[PDB]
């Protein structure tokens, strides 16, 4: 019964404050599972959500609540059916939402969403990408119907705060799909987008950016929509005959528009999005951040001991890149 340094929350609304720092039993890998010594862990804005009761009454399933599912790290027990994974394996994981367990010194992965992590890869370039990176991968893959490759038809596509975790990506990946990419974000990350690759830039606060109106007229086949302030009536002159604004955070209103847009046959599409994590596209981010085709950007690194500070940082929402948590 060896034991481990944790973060937890025992209640709904308690922010970072409520955020206490626990001595835990140290999770036993199931059959199927893998026990990881964490490397590093990332966060999401879903974590802090979930703990303000915004995903009630899907999570979380039960009190305490160790947060976060995005995990790096080194390999130190698997279960008896496990074939992939040995002890010393260094990897990267998705963790399941419904038990936790990121800010931990150790956390237990199923093999079907763990994917080894080449010696080119750091721990936290490599935990930065499960749900940021492989949302942006599937907003581009499966709605806008884009290829990496170069088969892929030509596009326009318009990424809304490609200053963030997912948003970043999303530039990036636009552009091995030879998209025209539009960016939005404060006005400190313009140049920093630009770097990512994005053709053109709005700063968010401008009235030309609120409008989401391109520089130089383009109309959007696909939205990775990745902020939050914006109704459907806004992006519609920007779209395309057929275009499709992806909600990568759909709510009630979102479901909604979708349902009568369906209803209504509107050529126009509001389209929600909910990730399914597969190793398979895991494995492919991993390898473009390997190939030095896509980079991870990091906003800041926190120690587990003061994890609470990266909490409020998520909560904050000014993160540019993704938030890490290292031992
Ligand atoms: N459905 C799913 O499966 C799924 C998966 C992943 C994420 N999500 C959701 O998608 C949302 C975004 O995720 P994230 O990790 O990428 O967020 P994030 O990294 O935490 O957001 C940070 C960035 O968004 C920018 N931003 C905020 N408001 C903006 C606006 N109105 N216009 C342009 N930029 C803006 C911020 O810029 P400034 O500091 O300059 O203001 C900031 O740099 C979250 O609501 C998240 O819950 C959903
Ligand atoms: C009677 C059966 C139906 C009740 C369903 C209980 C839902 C639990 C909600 C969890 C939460 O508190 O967020």
């Amino acid at each position: 019964g060896k034991l481990m340094h944790a973060l937890q929350y025992n209640s709904y609304g308690g922010g970072a404050a409520g955020l206490e720092h626990v001595q835990v039993p140290v999770p036993t890998p199931k059959s199927n599972e893998v026990c990881l010594k964490l490397e590093a862990t990332s966060l999401n804005p879903v974590d802090w959500k979930i703990q303000k009761g915004m995903i009630r009454p899907f999570l979380p399933r039960k009190f305490p609540c160790i947060p976060a599912t995005d995990v790096a790290g080194e390999v130190v027990e698997v279960g008896s059916g496990v074939k992939n994974f040995k002890a010393g394996d260094k990897v990267v994981a998705v963790l399941s939402h419904l038990g936790g367990g990121g800010l931990a010194e150790f956390a237990v992965a199923t093999e079907k969403l763990t994917v080894k992590r080449p010696q080119e890869v750091g721990a936290a370039e490599a935990a930065a990408l499960p749900v940021a990176g492989l949302t942006a991968l599937q907003a581009l893959t499966n709605p806008a119907g884009l290829k990496l490759d170069g088969t892929g038809k030509k596009a326009n596509i318009l990424v809304t705060a490609a200053s963030g975790g997912v948003g970043h990506y999303a530039v990036q990946l636009a552009k091995l799909a030879n998209a025209h990419v539009t960016a939005t974000c404060g006005a400190r990350n313009i140049e920093f987008v630009k770097s990512l690759g994005a053709d053109e830039v709005l700063d968010y606060k401008t009235p030309e950016g609120a409008a989401l109106k391109s520089p130089s007229g383009k109309k959007y086949d696909a939205v990775v929509h990745c902020a939050n302030g914006i109704p459907f009536s806004v992006f519609e002159p920007n779209l395309s005959e057929n275009g499709k604004v992806i909600d990568i955070t759909p709510g009630p209103n979102a479901m909604w528009t979708y349902a009568v847009k369906k209803i209504t046959m509107s050529k126009k599409q509001l389209v929600p999005l909910l990730l399914i994590p597969k190793a398979e596209n895991l494995e492919f981010m991993v390898n473009l951040v390997k190939e030095g085709k896509v980079k991870t950007v990091i906003d800041s690194k926190h120690p587990l001991s003061k994890a609470e500070d990266a909490w409020a940082k998520s909560i904050d929402g000014h993160a540019t890149g993704k938030i890490i948590v290292e031992p």
